[PDB]
């Protein structure tokens, strides 16, 4: 079979491309190392915060809005769960906090229903947490926690019950691509088709250059840990929220307990720099992995701070601008790239797989995507 579209790399990313493309009825052959959802990738972990205010920068709050919906149709479609309306709490020290302040302002720009809470007020409504009298919050009541592998499994059955294919456990090594066609080579053949996406996560750092290109590309070692807490506190059931925070050392995030799981925490502006062939896959095998945590815990959040329950290993893959890149190849019409997620992706996930299919299927997209090019200044050392 000669395809439509090829889909390199049937992630997050990748997997929502391939339902989009389905949907559609065009003829759509996904291509993944694993078998997604998997641990090996940036997927794992089970949850995802989706904020709509957005601290990274205004400009990807319709985006964002535009993934949310696409996430509420995602829930009706399938017997997955994939949203549960948490809210999310951003919280850092009043006037040092460029994050707060972004997120404060994004919400402004597009009307978004917030709650704006300092001091003594957040520890008041949420107790469970402690900050300090000088910190101030900005609180979404309508977002939430996305159960990501659940997405990636959704979005599989549903594009493959629409005759998408999905070959597993087959890494593409190499690419041929000419005017008119794309090819890929792998261990387990050869596939044609008139357009390529290309979506291989932290793997797009060693194999872009196979498509001729050069970006800057850092895939990040990034683990999460789970945590025996005070349910009568931190579980989703008595509405402890999602939550991304700036303190002076950095930015941490977490979710509520689900179902006694445990709070789960991780730290976003710290992690190893690795390669996703060799990366150390196991929690703990470096002291910082449960050390930064606890760390948080014991000041912000006390009663979460039990005895570890569960922990995790995935890869961010950042730009230098930490933004992303969702763009067609520079030399090459008939190739979508989608990289460079900077461990802040995943919720727009839905809203990627549509544009990554009307780049594909027409060569533009109805988003606005400028600030993702692939020619920005800002990407290049
Ligand atoms: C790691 C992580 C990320 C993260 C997060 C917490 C952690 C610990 N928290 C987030 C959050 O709360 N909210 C959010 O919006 N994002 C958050 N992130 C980031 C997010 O998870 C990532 O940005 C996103 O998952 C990136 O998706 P992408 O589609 O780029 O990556 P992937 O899901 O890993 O999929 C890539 C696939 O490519 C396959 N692959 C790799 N090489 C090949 C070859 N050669 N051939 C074929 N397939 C290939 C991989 O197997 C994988 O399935
Ligand atoms: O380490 C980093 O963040 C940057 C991302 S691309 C090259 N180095
Ligand atoms: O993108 C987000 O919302 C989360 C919080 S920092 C890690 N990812
Ligand atoms: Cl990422």
């Amino acid at each position: 079979t000669h395809f439509d579209v090829i889909v390199v790399g049937a992630g997050s990313m990748g997997m929502a491309a391939g339902y989009q493309l389905a949907k559609q009825g065009v003829k759509t052959l996904l291509v993944d190392a694993f078998d997604p959802p998997h641990t090996n990738g940036s997927h794992h972990g089970d949850t995802r915060i989706i904020r709509h205010a957005y601290g990274e920068g205004r400009e990807y709050v319709p985006l964002a809005l535009r993934s949310q919906e696409l996430w509420y149709e995602l829930e009706k479609e399938t017997h997955h769960k994939i949203f549960t309306k948490t809210g999310v709490l951003v919280f850092g020290p009043k006037g040092e906090s460029a994050f707060v302040a972004e997120t404060m302002e994004a919400a402004k720009e597009h009307s978004l229903t917030v709650d704006l809470l300092e001091g003594d007020e957040i520890n008041k409504r949420w107790p469970g947490i402690t900050v300090p009298e000088n910190y101030n919050a900005i609180f979404e009541p309508n977002s939430g926690v996305l159960f990501s592998e659940n997405c990636i499994r959704a979005y599989r059955e549903l594009a493959e019950a629409r005759g998408a294919k999905v070959l597993t456990h087959t890494r593409v090594e190499d690419f041929d691509i000419s005017p008119d066609s794309v090819k890929i080579e792998t261990a387990n053949g050869s596939y044609t088709a008139d357009k390529l996406i290309v979506s291989m996560g932290a793997w797009n750092s060693k194999l872009l250059s196979k498509l001729n290109l050069d970006i800057p590309l850092q895939p990040y070692r990034q683990v999460v840990g789970f945590f025996e807490s005070d349910e009568s506190k931190y579980s989703n059931d008595i509405d402890f929220p999602g939550f991304m925070v700036e303190v002076p050392n950095g930015i941490y995030y977490g979710f509520p307990s689900f179902g006694g799981c445990g709070l789960k925490l991780g730290y976003h502006t710290f992690g190893q720099k690795i390669d996703p062939d060799t990366i150390n896959r196991e929690f703990g095998v470096y002291p910082e992995d449960e050390s930064n945590l606890r760390a948080f815990l014991e000041e912000y959040m006390p009663g979460a701070n039990g005895e570890l329950k569960r922990g995790a290993v995935c890869m961010y893959t950042k730009t230098l601008d930490e933004h992303f890149i969702i763009d067609l190849h520079p030399e090459h019409s008939n190739v979508v790239i989608a990289a460079g997620f900077s461990g802040h992706g995943f919720k727009f996930s839905s809203g990627v797989g549509e544009v990554l299919s009307q780049l594909a299927l027409t060569g533009k997209t109805e988003h606005d995507i400028s600030i993702f090019s692939i020619n920005r200044p800002a990407l290049k050392e």
